[PDB]
């Protein structure tokens, strides 16, 4: 539940502006020139560099936890809460026993947008690329995820 | 207040080039070790379910 493919219809739509889905993603203003963007923080992916990433049709940077091509969700707006009950849904009135999530611990991340503790506090800030040089205190195990677990376990007792 | 961070990590600085030992002042940091910790939800509703009988 927590990320969707950068060819999803949700994304196409979101990308330009297009309604409701204008906010299915984390989207952020960010400077991008001569071939290089500024990220808005210092968070770092699992698989990689950086967890912001620039899109041309929009002109800002959009958040992945772990790849650039797998945009993240939020979860702070209902509808998406609403499409992933619809999904739940659609998959239980079919026969499935039973659901397993992957990957809850990273489904909300904090709203201050604030950096994150380094392991190594005189590493040079520029040189810090492995997602194990830092703390993750404001990308996982946010307030609210056991909520929208609960929730979904609401949703698959009727 | 109830619940804090395990961890016990230092909260980071509201001027970052503040000298670290001249910081004294409660608006000085940024709460996010010491305020509203994962679990308080929890405690407030044991609360409500004993006060429930
Ligand atoms: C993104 O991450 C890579 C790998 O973690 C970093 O280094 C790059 O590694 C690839 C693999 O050999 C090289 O082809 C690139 O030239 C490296 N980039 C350099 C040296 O700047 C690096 O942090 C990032 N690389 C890219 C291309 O974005
Ligand atoms: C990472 O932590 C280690 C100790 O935990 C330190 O590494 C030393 O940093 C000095 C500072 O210039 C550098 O000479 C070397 O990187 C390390 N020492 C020596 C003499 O090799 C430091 O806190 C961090 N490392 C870096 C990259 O500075
Ligand atoms: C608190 O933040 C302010 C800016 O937001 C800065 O204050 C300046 O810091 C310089 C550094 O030496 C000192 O000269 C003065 O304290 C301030 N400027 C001057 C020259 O008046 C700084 O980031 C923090 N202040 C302190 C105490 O350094
Ligand atoms: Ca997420
Ligand atoms: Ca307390």
């Amino acid at each position: 539940p927590n990320h969707t493919s950068d060819k999803h219809i949700w994304f196409q739509l979101s990308r330009t502006r297009t309604g409701k889905y204008t906010d299915y993603y984390i989207w952020h203003d960010c400077t991008h020139e001569n071939g290089k963007t500024i990220p808005p923080n210092n968070w770092l992916s699992v698989y990689g560099n950086s967890s912001w990433h620039f899109d041309e049709v929009r002109n800002q940077c959009y958040f992945h936890q772990f790849m650039k091509e797998q945009p993240d969700l939020n979860f702070r707006n209902p509808d998406v809460q609403e499409e992933i009950k619809e999904i739940l849904r659609f998959w239980l009135t079919k026969g499935v026993d039973g659901f397993s999530l992957d990957a809850v611990k990273f489904l909300l991340e904090a709203k201050h947008l604030r950096d994150e503790i380094q392991v190594n506090k005189t590493q040079i800030p520029d040189t810090v690329t492995q997602y194990s040089e830092l703390y993750h205190d404001f990308t996982t195990t946010q307030v609210g995820m056991h909520d929208i677990v609960r929730s979904f376990r609401q949703t698959m007792d009727q």
